[PDB]
């Protein structure tokens, strides 16, 4: 119903819904996120961050119109759905698939970090798959600038999703953006490799979290994992963000570089 027709709802959420839209003439498909500014400050921030983005592992932004209160963000259609739907509960997925998705995730994250954007809500629901199963980072609704004119700014707002959030964001008034995305990348890796999340939140008041810091890897996310990716997970899920491995160093890790897939 906007030069394009809207054909199936594709997802419905808080702000609004995402529809699949076609040209009835050219036949080109795209997704359109539909936010009712009544149901404005922050959709403005989202489209603004979107206009900066151009990368093969980031959902393409095509444009925006206003049409009443109704913003329509026109976005790359990802016909493979969500990474979340390739993770079999209690099982995960074959290790070579997990590794390729992890490579593509790191490529997307290094890119955002390079232009000073942090996504702040990396999780499998926000990692979409295209026609050839290429992973694309999706939904910049919580995204923000953490570097500008080459100067870093610390974050203070708590956001994201509790099982994915780094412990510093619950403990510190201000914290660096990049290690928080790294950590959330490690929780996604765990989910791909075990088919379960290790804890509700990285709090000292969380038993499963305490067990991990005590290195009880004979318990039940970790026991399904396998020594090579587990060793990478030991470097990512480090409580102190200044000792946590960085992306250039993840690129040097042994499992990250292990040949697995045809
Ligand atoms: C299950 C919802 C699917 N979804 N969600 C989004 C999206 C949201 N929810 N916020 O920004 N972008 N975008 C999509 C989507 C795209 N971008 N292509 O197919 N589906």
């Amino acid at each position: 119903v906007e030069d394009w027709d809207l054909v199936q709802t594709l997802g419905e959420g808080a702000y609004g819904e995402v529809q699949l839209a076609v040209n009835r003439v050219t036949e080109e498909a795209v997704a359109v996120k539909i936010v009712d500014m009544k149901r404005p400050e922050n959709i403005k921030k989202e489209i603004c961050i979107n206009k900066m983005l151009n990368h093969e592992n980031v959902v393409k932004f095509y444009g925006h119109r206003r049409e009443g209160n109704i913003q329509y963000l026109f976005l790359e259609y990802c016909s493979g759905g969500e990474l979340f739907d390739r993770i079999e509960p209690d099982i995960g997925m074959p290790e070579p698939d997990a590794q390729r998705f992890f490579h593509q995730l790191m490529a997307g994250v290094v890119y955002l970090h390079g232009i000073g954007i942090t996504h702040r809500d990396i999780k499998p629901e926000n990692l979409l798959l295209d026609e050839r199963d290429n992973l694309k980072i999706s939904d910049f609704g919580l995204a923000t600038v953490f570097r500008y004119n080459n100067r870093e700014r610390l974050l203070n707002k708590m956001c994201g999703t509790l099982p994915y959030v780094a412990p510093e964001l619950l403990k510190r008034r201000e914290f660096h953006a990049e290690p928080v995305d790294v950590w959330s990348c490690g929780i996604v890796l765990t989910a791909m490799l075990a088919g379960e999340l290790p804890w509700d939140q990285p709090s000292d008041s969380c038993q499963e979290y305490s067990d991990w810091k005590e290195k009880k890897t004979y318990l039940n996310p970790w026991k399904k994992i396998d020594s090579a990716p587990l060793a990478l997970l030991h470097k990512i899920l480090v409580e102190n963000p200044s000792a946590r491995i960085t992306i250039p160093d993840i690129k040097k890790d042994r499992w990250y570089n292990k040949p697995l897939k045809k």
